[PDB]
C-alpha cells in the first residue's frame, strides 16, 4: 500500500499545477 502513496506522490507534484485550476475553474466566478 505504501506502494501506492509512492506512486501518488509522485504523480501528485506533476500534477500540481492543475488543482488550482480546477475548480475555480470551475467556476468561476467570480466572482465576483
Amino acid at each position: 500500500t505504501s506502494s501506492i502513496v509512492h506512486l501518488c506522490a509522485i504523480s501528485l507534484i506533476r500534477y500540481w499545477s492543475i488543482t488550482q485550476a480546477i475548480e475555480y475553474n470551475l467556476k468561476r466566478t467570480p466572482r465576483r
